[PDB]
């Protein structure tokens, strides 16, 4: 506290996406300690365009990156891609039923990438894909932010921070 | 915490520049919270070198750096460009004629880049353009500070504070 | 601000590894301040698989890694290798029996890297070996997470704490400057 | 608590190297505000080896690095140099006579770069010089330390941290 609402965003021609950092989670020790439980992720929210200038929130698709899929983004060259596969019941007999599948290619010029996202659900026949294009400029906003909060992300601050004033084995 | 006036200038024979962070603008809430309605950016200030090369900061001219496009300047390579255009009148009320543009190309040298502002506007006539050269190592001092400052510009930084135990 | 246990873990086939910044520790003096007197670092921990996504920790090896080591990690390029080797005190009058060898090498499919362990002991027969590939992506995370503690290892936030409010080479010569003038 | 003292060094063949950073200083106004009146900077300190495994700190030579001076240093690829020249009677009467030149260079192999340090005095007939190779490694440490001191060293943390939420100018 005070807890602020942030995210930054892109708004497109065809849509838009917000990207917004999540806290990871926590669990307590002995002595007053704590251990890091589950890590913080980014959070992507895509909206279809709605009538100019505006865009229609209510069919939007979410979309997590976590800490490894934010390595992926970081790491990618100019001409490079990604793909990432999420599906609630991987493994499950019912798995392949609801996914969405996230692509990260170059554009066809050379001028930034496309973040395209794939949204399927068997069960009420839904098949809606969004992609939004991001120039280099844009992009370059998302590899100095996920830089920033990545370490917040694996709760490494709360770590350091206690590195304050106030080789163990025969190895 | 008190009020502190930062700003890392470059002096240099024709002009001097100075550049400043600006803050982001929050929204109050429902219970306690708070969410953000402008991001901040960074200030550049150009000055005319009057004499004995001091400079003029009366006939100073500003740009804005918004996120997007401190991102350009991050990501630009040592052969690359990129041009910004503000216009106040972006076409709801009149067409306008009064407009800043800011452009950032190599040296012919290749020893940097150099920083280029044109100032216009039909209400004064007026019609300026400061050119100031910057080093790569001064490149570099803004890359780094940039970087640095961009998290913050996005208010990113109110948000990760609450990633702790409780 | 209570202390908290984190750790980078990357699970594979064959092992699993976990990354965890350690401390520095400081010295006090008498101005009313402190001294650094040893560097930070970061654990390594190697854990061969015992099952699916499961892991046998109470065979598990570790590795430490100092800045200057972190330093190779974050600078590696896409084909390039690095080697640490660890003995309890080197040269020294006795150097002792045992080691441990890390090496960082590019994948064959040049996808990533792979850290492989070695550990030899000669007071038993014990010469444990694990290897763990690292994709590009995984990599980056270390590079980033590593660059974020290298200042914290050193120290250098906590000095630079101190650059709250309350250039003429003259802080080179121990202001002797009797010798700048005849 | 308060203030605390440190320093990597870097402890080679015939010589050693200690990087520090210094603070920036403020100055008050009347608006009960301060203004940043003096950029912080990194201080080095080159020690040459009295012995195998000592140093000679009592003959150190110390030399100033700039905000400016310090980007030249981060952004140095694997095959550029750069070098500084410090006097400390610039605009003065005689300059030209006493000065501190470091150089940084790539090393033959590629595998780093040497910082060489010379020391000069004409008015005494002092002439020094003070050489040690930096390996990629320990380089990488020092771009780390420095991109993250650097915002400090120019004041911008003291901004940043009233960003809180308790065209325009264009």
């Amino acid at each position: 506290t005070p807890k602020v609402f942030v995210g930054y965003s892109i708004y497109k021609g065809k849509a838009a996406l917000t990207v917004e950092p999540r806290s990871p989670e926590f669990s307590p020790l002995d002595s007053g300690a704590f251990k890091l439980s589950r890590e913080g992720m980014v959070m992507l929210q895509f909206a279809p365009a709605a009538g100019v200038r505006q865009y229609d929130w209510s069919r939007k698709q979410v979309f997590s990156l976590s800490v490894t899929e934010i390595g992926s983004i970081i790491s990618l060259g100019t001409k490079d891609s990604c793909e990432f596969f999420h599906d609630p019941n991987k493994g499950r007999s019912d798995e392949g039923r609801v996914r969405k599948v996230l692509k990260v290619e170059p554009l066809p010029d050379g001028s930034g990438h496309f973040f395209n996202l794939s949204v399927q659900n068997k069960l009420i026949n839904l098949d809606e894909n969004i992609y939004i294009p991001v120039t280099k400029a844009e992009f370059a906003v998302l590899v100095s932010a996920f830089n920033f909060v990545m370490p917040y992300l694996l709760g490494w601050h709360t770590a350091v921070n206690s590195f304050k004033p106030e080789g163990a084995e025969l190895e």
